């Protein structure tokens, strides 16, 4: 768009007063060859009420400049100047309108404005003398940086009872300051990229105890490499506790746009219409398993339907002998458990980490019911 | 009332003399003059115990002062005029009784009051020399606060043993309030505003990881924009969540008081009796849809009564054409799907962020078993 | 006991060392006179291991003193004299088989003798002058706490090559230890007294949402009055959700301690045997009414057994005329709506906060089919 | 492996180049002896990208170095000669893939090398003195650290403006750090050795409530002494409500390692299968019982059966009088409440804190009907 070009202009224009309007108070030999860059200025910042889409744009708008350095408007009435840098809060405000910015970018700029004006409102009441106003301003600024972060040099001190009372109110206030923004830095940087310093304590809890007790080397391995598996994968992450409080259209739309991949690559799963993607894919539930892991034995009850997405496995006997074939990516199996109503005859393992998702039986069997060409699918398949 | 004002003219008399009786102990010059305005303050401050509706109030009521200073009572055994300044205590836990000022007016305050008399203190152990009072009050404070908040110039450094000692305790005492208050401070201000730093972190931790997946520009778009909704319309909350802690009659009048939009205004509603009001508005179930957002797809099992408050929404066919008609403010559909026993004819989408309620169906028949009246309210616009 | 005066005295002792022994080394004037006091110091501190009911009592207890100051053994190999402070290890262990004292006293006080410790080794490595050990401790001290607690005066500093190397390592070490314990507390203040802090966040959470909204003058009264009550009866706090993870017998014992006052004065629940007030004293649920409170309409159904401790409360008919009786301490109602299978005719109030105790049905029908007596008991109330 | 040391050898060179690169920057006199040690130094460096199992590798690996200081490459462009100590993030990422180090060894050590490296810099801008090269780095080590930490001696100050400049950045940056780095491990310490710190306020809760209220001395303990037994024999711990999070088969194989005491030594769980140890040591539920405490009466209802594993509990008759036996290690009770369908002739105590395993029911006779042979031997121990 062109607004945001709008915005980050103006927003130079406000660091442009907030830098030079303490600067031309200090100093009166300003402002005579800038008024063109200040004429365009004013203007720019007066052309900005009417764009919605209200007190500090109405009160920095009134144009009180080109009257203070022109009419001259002696030193102790020139101090309301200042009400032209209330757009601060308007741009900082807006600022989450377009942990990286909300306290990183509106602390440390914030300390170095402030910063500026103060070591320019310090430099305002000191007698004058006969130095550069570089090397002068360099040094006020050490002075303030000085005290602002409460290092305490001293080798520059107040001499007049009023910059005493001036030093006692900037002491204050820049110690506040200080210790305002680095306890909210170091609060946040203990929140900081949230997903490894949570992660890493949920693995670090279950591994203290784990290892508070005694366990083999073949299941300290699978132990720390599910976690690997699951923070290399997934990144540190299951996902059914943290997507309850999405509301139910929403799982629906977010679990049809992520699961993707299991639906419409297997038969069953292309051209089964669209009731189930919305009543099926909230109960898609992923499961990981790793390598050489049994799951049933020989003839167990409740073996649900086994639906691999990728990853071959394997299929023997009952014992480790006469090989029977592999199953493989496309395809699925576990179904006459429930359809035939019978005992099972299969053994399982898992060549490596591999993903496979596990749904209940409770739902399946009411909602194949409603669905005759689809159980027909089911059932093809199941008899041949 | 009267009584607060009383309460705050007696805060000022505690600060007067917090501010006084110090100055006082250093410049026994004081007291001559004040002598009215010391009676008055010392016959308010006994006029108070029995206002029940108190060792310190004890303490201090007991006229040590007016007999400090007049028989002169030689400084060593002075010190205990100190104990009038104990109603701090009171007055701070009658602070509450009447963040922003738990934690912020107990603090700064009291910091600024202690500074002030330990930099009376500090000015008592000094050799006596000639200065004006005032400018060795500033430079008092300018040393205090200098050494209080952990700044360290040393233009001002102790002599004798004495101040040494004294100025080890207050080295210890300052450095210990400095940091207590500053540290209270930054991590209250981690919980200063605390609807928008935790509500912000429950979008952070959705949107990051939706946006570690990638998702469509129009599914990233309703994600941030139901968030949004939820931050302009409900501020960044969902209900049910947050009311169970509340009791089961205080769930009934907090929803009969908060609920009066969706009631009394639709002929169900309206008219309606008194056992309903108390016995569904717990059971009334808010949700919120989006723009051109799918609820049902032709004869659905499960429909649910849908009472719409406000939002206009189109009814279609089971396809693309032939426009039926707008359902708007003031009524109701969704009923012929359970009183009826029969499959459903319907397509609904919405125009924009709508507010729709969701109640449960168990509730509803059990209820509506219990009312022939209402029951029929319902049958008539089921009928016609 | 008298093991605690045992334990008391040693720490007496450890504490002598501790400031002594630096002393020692620093001045060789003292344990001259001091021997009585030194042996009779020695022998308590090795008259301790065998107490169980060990490395630091065992390198402490060795009679490493006695020789080091007599035999003089020269300084560079002096310096494991320190070895017996390792008791501070053993104490501050056992300090907590005796957040008051957890991080309070095993924190400043390891502060001030840490201070003490490395402001005497600080007066070690310096030139021999000729100033009173009083005033140079005094001196020593203050440098020391001026280091230590990152204050920075400057009037004493380094000059050689050696105590700048100490006093890398001494600025180092103690802005490690200031930082470390002002945060600590920083961070423990805002888990101090963590029944105020928690509970008042849990009042302004939903005072904060409840106020967002608009809630009438009658309904923000008995709102924040009802956390009143929680907080001067209960003093914030609720009872079930805090004590299922204490365990089924501890809830028994806990249960049958705590709600000895609802059980044995009223006629059913004296004389009612054991098995009883194991079993229901869990169930028994209490809520809390305030004034003016409905409960009940006409005739509704599901009107559990009513169980009233403490408060007064009438009984009016359907309308409000025709006042019926008073029904107050020592007896209950509410039991005709399930033992004779029939609706209701009753009208309840509460006259102020009144407690009463409500539990669940399926469980008292299971247990009265159990316990004809008691059945009984309800029986005749039920029917005269 | 060998690998490792690989890794620590590298980590040992690019400490030798961050803490000679830029002395040798600061003192051309270096890098003439040293060829044979920089050779070496430099082939080891470049040796490294290709072992994978990259950006900083690469910057770092180019052979700008015995070119900056051999063709002499003048100051102002010489500044590129640090992009070779970029392996720190390297280094600092692989440190996690080998709270003790992760912000500790990663911090301090961090500051270190950072404190020796701004001690380099600052001599850089300096006049050339006379005085020996050790002597200079130690004081410009102390200005460094006195600035860095936030002390402000003032011995040494800037003088020129541009070391007036220099010294702004380093202020702000080591004031960064400092405070980083301080409040980190304030922040850390609250959280450092997290079993105590949250398992000691898990007690402190309770305790500090139970104490609110008044608790017999005989119930006084056993309450904090069964702490003590969760504190010493589980070390402040309960099992299930953490492994709710840990995968149904890896509850299965954690549960199976870990719960071997009890199974395999009793007669019914030795040679009973496997399909047993997996449905059922998850179902296998511990509860721990006190000294003399009670759990059956007489003759009550579901009284499950009883998998005593160690320790020694007497069974009396109904009364006190005529001791029955005792009951021990290896054998099991409780069994002829569910398979006779009868009431019960028993009264357990226990005689110290025994550790009691107390399983479902309805999934135990789900079980037994499916194992013959078990049951079997449950029976012949019931008859006999
Ligand atoms: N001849 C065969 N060789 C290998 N696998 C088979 C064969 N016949 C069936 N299967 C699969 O083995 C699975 C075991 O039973 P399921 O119900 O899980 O579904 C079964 C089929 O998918
Ligand atoms: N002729 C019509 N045109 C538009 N809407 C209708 C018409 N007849 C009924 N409806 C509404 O359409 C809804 C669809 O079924 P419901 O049970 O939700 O309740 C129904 C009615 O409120
Ligand atoms: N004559 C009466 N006057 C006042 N209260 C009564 C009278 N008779 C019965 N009650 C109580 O009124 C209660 C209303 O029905 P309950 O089942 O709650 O138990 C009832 C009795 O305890
Ligand atoms: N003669 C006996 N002396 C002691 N204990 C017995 C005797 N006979 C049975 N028991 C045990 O007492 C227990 C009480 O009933 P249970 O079902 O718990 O299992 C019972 C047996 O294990």
């Amino acid at each position: 768009t062109y607004t945001l070009v709008w915005k980050v202009w103006i927003l130079a224009v406000t660091l442009y007063y907030a830098i030079r309007i303490p600067l031309t108070l200090v100093f009166p030999s300003l402002f005579s060859p800038l008024l063109p860059l200040d004429i365009l200025a004013s203007l720019a910042l007066i052309a900005d009420i009417p764009l919605d889409l209200r007190l500090p744009d109405l009160l920095a708008a009134l144009p009180l400049d080109l009257l203070v350095f022109a009419l001259h408007l002696p030193s102790p009435l020139s101090l309301l100047s200042l009400v032209r840098l209330l757009k601060l809060i308007s741009v900082q405000a807006s600022a989450t309108r377009i942990p990286a910015l909300l306290r990183l970018l509106s602390l440390v700029g914030f300390i170095l404005l402030a910063a500026h004006g103060i070591a320019c409102g310090w430099m305002s009441l000191q007698p004058p003398s006969e130095n550069p106003a570089g090397t002068r301003y360099l040094s006020a600024f050490y002075w303030t940086i000085t005290t602002l972060t409460t290092i305490g040099y001293g080798d520059i001190t107040p001499s007049t009872p009023t910059q005493t009372v001036y030093t006692i109110v900037i002491e204050l206030l820049g110690a506040a300051m200080y210790g305002l923004v680095i306890g909210n830095i170091a609060s946040l940087v203990s929140k900081l990229d949230a997903a490894k310093l949570l992660h890493r304590e949920r693995v670090e809890r279950v591994t203290a105890f784990l290892s508070y007790k005694r366990i083999s080397p073949e299941l300290q391995r699978r132990i720390i490499e599910y976690f690997d598996y699951l923070w290399e994968t997934r990144r540190g992450y299951e996902e059914r506790e943290v997507l309850k409080e999405l509301p139910h259209p929403l799982r629906l739309a977010v679990a049809m746009e992520i699961h993707g991949d299991v639906i419409e690559k297997v038969p069953l799963f292309k051209g089964a219409g669209e009731e189930f993607i919305r009543d099926i894919i909230l109960h898609l539930e992923p499961v990981i398993y790793g390598p050489g892991e049994y799951i049933i034995r020989a003839g167990e009850m409740g073996s649900d339907v086994y639906f691999i997405n990728r990853g071959s496995v394997e299929v023997l006997s009952a014992d480790e002998k006469t090989r029977y074939a592999i199953l493989s990516e496309g395809q699925f199996f576990g179904e006459m458990a429930l359809i035939l109503r019978a005992p099972r005859t299969a053994t399982v393992r898992a060549r490596a980490f591999c993903d496979l998702y596990r749904l209940d039986k409770e739902t399946f069997d009411r909602i194949l019911s409603r669905y005759p060409e689809i159980a027909a699918q089911i059932q093809e398949l199941a008899v041949r």
